[PDB]
């Protein structure tokens, strides 16, 4: 659990996120909880040119490490860590299906039993605020109080979990749920859902 | 036809299922008929970390082999083997188009002549029941009486055949049929179908 | 222009057709004009297991070479060669967008200037008849009189051209046109088209 | 900044454009500003067979280099360089989502904050004119006056930027925006947009 090992894992998560089709260009960013702050990828460096030296340490006070590039969306990663003590890794991306649902400003309802992976019977959609603002941070903190993932209106997705592998796995499951929702919404609105009783049973089993 | 060779084949089927885009994360599972029970993949191990030692033998009585991980959906694989004596391999996944049709709770009708590959003029959709329950097992057993594949409402797909290669091949053909159905349903409902007379001719030819 | 070189080229076309996402499983088949008949791939052998020895010579009289596997759709390849003397290679597949348009039983109209690549202002859709029948052959022969590609209702696509590379290239362009048509049809029906005057200009330029 | 290095970069951009799924077959073409004209890829050579010797120099007067293949869409690349002095690289392709929006003859409105990457609150759609004509060149020049990318009605996309990497990056972001727009248009028309006030804030931040 030293810095260089975590940096390697962050870079591998970025590569896998791109291979799964969730990250295109420079939209995504990943972080892990570390010491009193987090290690995060910088803005604007494509995944394939990322090296261990690019990873930035931002402390608990928001001070950025000397000589590193900026990460313009760092504030909502820190908001996730403060809102969910149990989160140790945060994945952000603008995956296409998640993002399309966020444009409609809809939560994803219980259309499939795997919705329980994010903690409840829905994937919420937090209201729009400019990237990098305190306002956006507060909406994210409130959406993650009782959920491990949330859509960001007109923006994309945030998913958090106990480690990088589970956070990426969750981000991918939410993109699958978003694709299922949009595909079925085009045919019938509203889409059939499982009852709260049924999701309660699934949550216990998980 | 020894255990290690079949284990290898199960792992290769998992890899191919992922390459074809039918399996994402840990949703899919594959089994083969073996001795008095079956060999199956365990729950929660991503395809890329699967080894021969992970494959679990579950006997005819439902006893799990010592020291292996659980497979929470094993009951509907055993239900398939008991319902269809001719089935020697079972593929389960949550492929996106198959799963979207299962959310609509519709059977796939005879929109293409390749629907006859599953045995008749449709791909049924079995009613929802919690994963791992006897109730879900009974719905699957009834749906597979006269069909080699079935959708599972709010869940995914089950396909069975005489060997692993044909079972995967069938699972992929059903995902293609589901994509054809959703794509055309978005434009016109209902979608034009081939008559029962025409499917009877195709079934004889196959 | 010896048999072994053409067999190699047929196998490479099969591989590329799969890489482009146009061919899945065992649905596609490819042929080239050769001596008094054609060389074609057999039914049921997946692309990855195809060898030079699998390629079948079918003469002008329809006699199949000794000891080879059958090709159940050979008749419409021969119908293409007889209908279009200029065709030297024929590609058949069940590409998803082409096939979805064929289920709707619609021709693809001039929604994009590249429609002229198939010879006119449309991609026709030939009426359904059972695969392998003389009836299906006659519908294909008539559809290809003035076009180099045609959809097959409830079935898929046939594209022909002067060599294997151009035939595959055309098949891919028709799949792109079909995807453009279905994507726009879901939003507005009918879809805006270029006038016959404009397609005439493009045809001259090509 | 010698010719051979730029030729290599053009070929690598072509390969990456194909890997990202933006270019299929021979539809796309790329250029860079060079001396008094530009270096561009020729018409009809598939990306995989492109060599450094294929790259064509077209001067400021429109004279083509001796012994090279033609590039039938060269005129709108030159129109981009003359209209936008700051552009040093131009990417053209017929990416499917961009092209479908161009068939509808719609601009892409501010459905996502990344629309500001092209310079304003929209991606315009320039009116149809035959490829290779002065008329098409004039429509492109006018559309790029205040935007770095534009759709071409019934045709495709043009994107320009300060170097090849940023031009490709922009082309991909516009294809993502087009996919978001079509996916949401199928569910609700019109699609919710960010206000001009909000895009003004984002533009300043960028
Ligand atoms: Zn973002
Ligand atoms: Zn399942
Ligand atoms: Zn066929
Ligand atoms: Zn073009």
């Amino acid at each position: 659990m030293e810095r260089n090992k975590l940096a390697r894992q962050i870079i591998d998560t970025c590569l896998e996120m791109t291979r799964l089709g969730l990250n295109q260009g420079t939209a995504g960013n990943v972080s892990v909880r570390y010491q009193d702050g987090m290690l995060i990828t910088p803005t604007g460096i494509p995944y394939e040119k990322l090296t261990e030296s690019h990873i930035v340490f931002i402390d608990g006070n928001g001070k950025h490490e000397e000589g590193k590039l900026p990460q313009s969306e760092w504030r909502f990663h820190m908001a996730a860590y403060q809102s969910r003590p149990d989160a140790n890794a945060v994945v952000h991306n603008h995956a296409v299906h998640c993002t399309a649902v966020s444009i409609l400003n809809r939560s994803i309802p219980a259309i499939h039993y795997m919705i329980a992976a994010a903690g409840g019977n829905s994937i919420p959609c937090a209201p729009y605020a400019t990237f990098g603002t305190r306002e956006l941070s507060e909406h994210v903190a409130l959406a993650l109080k009782n959920r491990k993932a949330t859509l960001l209106q007109h923006h994309g997705l945030i998913a958090c979990e106990v480690n990088l592998e589970k956070a990426l796995w969750l981000a991918h499951e939410v993109e699958v749920l978003a694709q299922l929702y949009l595909t079925t919404l085009a045919i019938t609105d509203p889409v059939p859902v499982l009852s709260d009783e049924e999701i309660a049973v699934v949550l216990e089993k998980f």
